[PDB]
């Protein structure tokens, strides 16, 4: 099932760039080119509009550390924290809770995950050229920094290490110690299609049992750890150029700007294509996958996909 959550409020004036659920999924926080808004996921009153909570411009990425009651905001390349009370109804326009704390001045993307010891926030500067990675620990203090001689698409926490999606592939980087190694094994000949292509866009990594599902813009396949191929006869080549992925067993969903492609994880067969315009995956949780799309004219629409059997 697909359900439309909000088709009325966001428009061609000021589209939804990003979103994160808070308060156990009972509220949604939206980032746009002009501001940050909050609504109820299940409002009692259906004339309720999202409400503006922070002024901030060019908000391209947003997340939380719920344990530390921090809202994390990337706005016109500046990464900052706010306390979660910034979102309260009780707070007014000048209150000290809506004051940002600068974390890093210039950043292209970030990722907050558990990655030990403590748990963490990474900010990545990147160009065609190179990438600089900074890592932070709980009020937030710096911790470790890294350098990478390639353009980076993505970043993933893999227990004690960071796996960076960069133009040469997934490269594993050691939190304490080191230095760095590719994930895939050069001797595995069943992985030559990956090596054929240079360049690639590694986008997303997912654990299943003791295999990992690796998702790039061109293809998906499984490895074992030691990055040796698993299910060697199983391979998906995507119809489009997906920039995001989500797993909702037994389905794997690839989002590209003009369509969502849905495949069966066991058989690898095509189940459904959902066409549209300017499709952006917003957030994937055990609850649902939230995404946005343009509809005529000029509505911006927020929707939910949820699977059940």
């Amino acid at each position: 099932n697909k359900t439309v959550l909000c088709s009325n409020f966001f428009t061609s004036a000021n589209r939804v760039n990003c979103l994160v659920p808070v308060d156990g999924g009972r509220k949604l926080v939206y980032g746009t080119d002009s501001g940050i808004f909050i609504s109820e996921r299940w409002p009692k009153d259906k004339s309720a509009k999202p409400r503006r909570v922070l002024d901030a411009s060019q908000v391209t990425q947003i997340d939380t550390l719920e344990e530390y009651q921090l809202l994390l905001v990337l706005a016109n390349k500046t990464l900052s924290s706010y306390p979660m009370e910034a979102l309260e109804l009780a707070e007014g326009q000048n209150s000290v809770a809506k004051r940002p704390k600068k974390i890093q001045g210039h950043a292209n993307f970030f990722k907050a995950g558990i990655g030990l010891g403590r748990h963490l926030v990474c900010s990545v500067k990147t160009s065609a050229l190179s990438s600089t990675i900074k890592v932070y620990e709980p009020t937030l203090k710096p911790f470790k920094e890294y350098y990478i001689p390639a353009e980076s698409s993505s970043i993933h926490f893999l227990r004690s290490t960071l796996c960076v999606g960069c133009a040469r592939g997934f490269e594993v980087v050691s939190l304490e110690t080191t230095e760095t190694q590719s994930l895939l094994d050069q001797a595995d000949t069943s992985l030559d299609f990956v090596a054929r292509k240079e360049n690639v866009k590694p986008i997303h990594i997912e654990r299943m049992n003791g295999e990992f599902l690796l998702n790039y813009s061109d293809f998906s396949f499984f490895v074992n750890r030691n990055g040796w191929r698993a299910r060697p006869d199983w391979k998906i080549s995507w119809e489009g150029n997906p920039n995001a992925f989500a797993l909702s067993y037994p389905y794997i969903l690839a989002f590209e700007p003009n369509f969502i492609e849905i495949r069966h994880i066991e058989t690898s067969e095509l189940i459904h294509i959902m066409t549209g315009k300017n499709i952006r995956m917003l957030h994937s949780s055990t609850r649902e996958i939230l995404y946005a799309y343009e509809d005529e004219g000029g509505e911006d629409v927020v929707a939910s996909l949820d699977f059940w059997n």
